């Protein structure tokens, strides 16, 4: 089988991407946030304190005759932005872009974070990492990919995220029209339960390409590209007038700026993020300061390629019994 669903930016930044989920039967379609830094496919609910849900289509488990509670299981989750969620736990049929899962822990949620409430275009979260990272007690869950694996053609994913335009999850099948020259495979650890790789090294703008070994993780549920304050400061000082501040929370930068590109290296490859992608728009309504969208990982303890980074690549998720990563420019 495969499966294969657009995925949308929620905003004009592209601050995060939402794709169409049916779940239950009849379907209720919920558009969730696809993050493959994360392993827990949650949703606002039926469920879900009255006062933290603001405009969020929910999951009535009630209304789907394939719904069955887990009993006893229970869920709760912090990101790394300091947002949460928690909750109990159902098994029901999902579907995304045709491909079908029967049996699949949905996560509904009782309680949501401010962020969550205040973000009305995103249902939830459908987590892509190993599934070791799953929040589910006293037995841990599966992922979506991690049940579909053994029906797919192939056990892949992959993320074609779009700047500034919809963009595609496919599931079981790389789509050989969807990029170009050739993709480039590289080594991953499951340690962290992360889909984490060594980035070879970054070039800034037409610079000389510098060969470092930079280890992170491939993080579609995260916005920006984290790198360490080395690779950051070399590159913000080819901005005129960017410095970071403390009081905004990261480096900003002139509205005026032309900014250069950032390129990050994958094995001998290249992918070449352009300027246009780290600009994040003003730091608030009509002010000339930019929010950039390469920032320190510093004080994370982990470097993230985010959906700056990714957005600029075809990105494989090979999900065989070695798990790797593939890059390809498009």
């Amino acid at each position: 089988s495969t499966g294969s669903a657009t995925t949308t930016p929620i905003d004009s930044l592209d601050d995060a991407y939402i794709t169409p989920v049916q779940i239950g039967t009849p379907a209720q379609t919920l558009n969730l946030d696809f993050d493959t830094g994360s392993s827990d496919l949650w949703v606002f609910s039926s469920e879900t304190t009255a006062s933290e849900v603001d405009g969020q289509t929910i999951y009535t488990p009630s209304k789907s005759t394939t719904a069955k509670l887990l009993s006893g299981a229970t869920w709760s989750i912090s990101y790394g932005d300091g947002s949460s969620s928690s909750g109990d736990v159902y098994t029901d049929t999902v579907s995304v872009g045709g491909l079908t899962v029967t049996g699949q822990a949905v996560e509904s949620a009782k309680k949501v974070s401010s962020s969550f409430t205040e973000d009305s275009t995103i249902d939830g979260l459908l987590g892509l990492a190993f599934s070791t990272l799953n929040t589910v007690s006293p037995t841990q869950q599966k992922t979506f990919f991690d049940n579909a694996k053994a029906s797919l053609d192939s056990p892949v994913f992959t993320a074609d995220l779009g700047y500034h335009a919809p963009g595609t999850y496919n599931f079981g099948f790389i789509d050989t029209t969807a990029y170009t020259g050739s993709i480039t495979y590289t080594a991953v650890s499951t340690k962290q339960g992360f889909w984490e790789w060594t980035s070879t090294g970054y070039a800034v703008g037409s610079g000389t390409f510098k060969s470092t070994s930079i280890d992170g993780i491939a993080d579609t549920g995260t916005t920006l590209l984290y790198l360490p304050a080395t690779v950051v400061s070399a590159y913000w000082a080819q901005v005129s007038g960017a410095k970071s501040s403390s009081s905004v929370g990261g480096y900003v930068f002139p509205c005026s700026a032309t900014l250069p590109s950032f390129t990050f290296g994958v094995g001998s490859a290249r992918i070449v993020i352009p300027g246009d992608y780290i600009d994040f728009g003003p730091i608030s309504t009509g002010s000339s300061s930019c929010f950039g969208g390469i920032q320190s990982s510093a004080g994370i303890g982990i470097n993230i390629f985010g959906d700056v980074a990714l957005k600029a690549a075809f990105v494989v998720f090979n999900g065989a019994t070695t798990p790797t990563l593939g890059f390809a420019s498009k």
